[PDB]
């Protein structure tokens, strides 16, 4: 029920006893330093940490804040880092608020009580741990390196990616992952897995029963080899690459009843441009009430596609349970 603590590392010790000694946490556990971004890719001597800094959010902005409009999916938006699957898995845990407020504990901020220290909780090896970190985030050109915001001083999933990074030693480990491990990592679930093309029958009602209960989804394409990895189709569609499923509904449209399902990809920008993407002209023949309530025109990541093109573009899905044998 309560967390144990990471490295026995206490966040409120440690806040309380900076903010009397007048300093801002340094992590003694992983500290800014070339070891914590990476050793190959990202190494000491990688072309790919050129201009790399570390700075705090208050060494950054005027008024960092750590929640904008509360912590939702448009706050993930990856950086240069392979980690898709993990930022999938952020995106789909916005959805289930108590799972949410549980990994990343609210009223957090960068003004009332700060001393550079942020905590959040993971499940690690069957239990809840508590994971400190301080702000101190890699920067390049005064810019986030890896995850932000679609808001550029808002900072709880920065920090939640250095802490995920930080269990797992650097940034670099995070680079080519399962989303499955995101997933049970953020909710203490077991993540059950489909091949599309055999899926069974009522697979659009175990999506929609999934989605209502704040199960977390993520659905993919598979790569025919190692170098169509992270191939853009012509309807742009992201190969070998972890998408968030957000949500699902079923529409009145042209006589029948068409089922819908709405995905995010992390990057927060490249979409589907096929049947019910933002502009395309099915919405036309939608009720306005369920156009105005689904469709949003912006360039976001996230979009629509009939569960028929899903079914024919998609190869795999993921779904993430917290308690499949007790519904
Ligand atoms: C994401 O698509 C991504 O992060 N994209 C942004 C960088 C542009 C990554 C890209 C991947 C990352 C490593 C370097 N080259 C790449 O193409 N894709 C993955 O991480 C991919 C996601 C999974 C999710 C569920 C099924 C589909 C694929 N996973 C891997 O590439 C991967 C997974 C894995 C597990 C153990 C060992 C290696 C390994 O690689
Ligand atoms: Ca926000
Ligand atoms: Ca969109």
């Amino acid at each position: 029920e309560n967390a144990i603590k990471y490295l026995g590392q206490d966040y409120e010790q440690l806040r309380v006893r900076c903010l009397q000694s007048g300093t801002l946490f340094r992590d003694e556990a992983f500290p800014p330093v070339p070891q914590s971004l990476g050793y190959k890719d990202l190494g000491p001597n990688s072309s790919k940490t050129y201009g790399i800094k570390w700075k705090r959010p208050t060494e950054l902005l005027s008024n960092p804040q750590f929640i904008v409009d509360g912590a939702t999916r448009t706050d993930i938006c990856q950086g240069a880092l392979g980690d898709c699957w993990l930022l999938a898995a952020i995106a789909s845990l916005t959805l289930n608020d108590t799972l949410l407020h549980r990994v990343v504990p609210h009223g957090q901020s960068f003004q009332n009580g700060y001393a550079g220290i942020f905590h959040f909780q993971l499940w690690q090896f069957g239990e809840w741990v508590d994971v400190v970190v301080d702000d101190l985030l890699p920067i390049k050109d005064g810019k986030l390196v890896f995850v932000h915001s679609a808001e550029g001083n808002e900072f709880w999933s920065a920090l939640l990616e250095k802490a995920y990074a930080k269990v797992n030693g650097s940034y670099e480990a995070l680079s080519g992952g399962s989303t499955s491990e995101g997933f049970e990592d953020f909710t203490g679930g077991v993540t059950e897995w489909y091949e599309l093309r055999k899926a069974p029958s009522d697979l659009y009602q175990i999506i929609l029963k999934a989605l209502e209960r704040g199960s977390l989804l993520g659905c993919s394409i598979d790569i025919s080899s190692v170098l169509d990895m992270e191939a853009i189709t012509f309807k742009k569609l992201v190969k070998g690459h972890a998408y968030s499923v957000t949500g699902a509904k079923q529409v009145n449209y042209r006589g029948q009843v068409v089922s819908l399902i709405r995905m995010r990809n992390p990057w927060g920008e490249v979409e589907w441009t096929g049947a019910w993407s933002d502009s395309s002209s099915e919405w036309n023949n939608v009720d306005p009430y369920e156009r105005d309530q689904l469709r949003v025109k912006m360039e976001d990541g996230e979009f629509w596609m009939s569960f028929r093109d899903f079914m024919r573009e998609f190869t795999r899905l993921e779904i993430c349970n917290l308690t499949p044998d007790a519904l």
